[PDB]
């Protein structure tokens, strides 16, 4: 009766695991382990202190067709030219002026008022419904007629991922902007992680929705479910896109957009592992050109956030973040991850970055 899940874990982290678990398979860099669903969260907290990477939930990949067991499936898992330019300055600059910082603060206020937004809880489902209806309200408010919304289910997890699209009938490789809506169990305001990213892209979506521009690509805004369970929701979303043959040009992930290590240092960080090099380089250019704050670089290890799900399928993916890995918000995944830690100018800048990304890339066709 108790649910088991299977996780892919870097060796540096797996060596320090004390909760009960079976090892299904192992190579130089990874173990794949079997744990109780109820123990997964302690692993997240351990991963935070070990700081050598997180994990990926591979439960769904082990039930894949043309396979016998789990241990044999686990062993097979562990075995063995796009140009980006800045060409829409006038349009991007006008759009950036439309961003309303108070909207981000108010969205964030609502999200943190749930006890938590865990993928196994009804409040996790409420969050998804609330985001969906907010998107739909805004589309009506600004008379944008080419939008659509739908849920992507998350297996036995209650909370679905939310997929929204602007330009639903445009047949061209899509631009994707993402964040995750969930938190851990217990009291988890999840303001920094990832209420801030969720709120930043919601306001970016508002600005695109108020636009009268016809783009050359569809633009997706996605709030993934169950990121904290090991990227479960983004894995289902990527699978949905593959099954439905929806081509994707470029993906950006917003996971934590509000914490400044130094309140007067507005530096934005570009993460360089499990991301596309050219697209990451493009993000730095966007920040420099449109946001006019410094750029620095960091790495955050395996299973870091939902961009990794896209990157694993060789889809160009990038990840800007509020801090370096070394200086990250220390109250992450605790009840102290609150709005009072955060900087609204920082969050607004990430929201501006989402809009520039969307406009620049969706306005061009290869
Ligand atoms: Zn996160
Ligand atoms: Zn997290």
């Amino acid at each position: 009766s108790p649910v088991h899940e299977q996780l892919q874990v870097p060796q540096c982290l797996a060596a320090k695991i004390t909760v009960p678990h079976k090892i299904l398979a192992e190579n130089k860099e990874f173990k794949i382990i079997d744990v109780l669903s109820s123990d997964v969260e302690t692993l997240t907290i351990l991963a935070d202190k070990v700081s050598c990477g997180h994990f990926v939930n591979v439960s769904h990949k082990l039930t894949g067709t043309l396979a016998a067991n789990q241990q044999q499936s686990a062993q097979k898992l562990l075995q063995k030219k796009d140009v980006y330019e800045i060409k829409h300055e006038e349009e991007v600059n006008a759009a950036l002026k439309e961003i309303v910082s108070d909207n981000i603060w108010q969205t964030l206020t609502h999200m943190t008022s749930y006890y938590n937004r865990s993928a196994t809880k009804d409040t996790g489902v409420d969050t998804a419904n609330w985001l969906k209806s907010k998107f739909e309200q805004m589309a009506v408010e600004y008379g944008r007629t080419d939008t659509s919304t739908f849920f992507v289910k998350t297996g036995w997890y209650k909370q679905p991922s939310l997929v929204t699209v602007i330009g639903k009938d445009i047949k061209a490789p899509a631009i994707v902007i993402g964040a995750h809506m969930d938190t851990l169990d217990g009291r988890m305001p999840g303001a920094g992680d990832d209420g801030s990213g969720s709120s930043s892209i919601m306001e970016a979506a508002r600005v695109i929705l108020s636009s009268k521009t016809t783009f050359k690509r569809p633009i997706y805004f996605i709030w993934y479910a169950a990121e904290e369970r090991g990227l479960v929701g983004s894995q289902h979303v990527v699978q949905h896109f593959q099954e439905q043959s929806i081509p994707v040009k470029a993906v950006v992930q917003f996971d934590m957009t509000g914490y400044r290590n130094d309140a007067n240092d507005p530096t934005m960080w570009v993460f360089t592992d499990y991301t596309d090099r050219d697209l990451s380089n493009y993000l730095a250019k966007l920040i420099d050109h449109y946001i006019h704050v410094p750029v620095d670089y960091s790495r955050c290890g395996y299973g870091c956030s939902d961009h990794a799900s896209w990157n694993e399928e060789d889809i160009p993916a990038a990840f800007p973040c509020e801090t370096s890995f070394a200086d990250h918000n220390p109250y992450i995944h605790t009840s102290s991850d609150k709005m009072d830690l955060l900087n609204l100018e920082h969050m607004t800048n990430f929201s501006k970055l989402a809009v520039a990304f969307a406009i620049e890339l969706a306005s061009e066709l290869e």
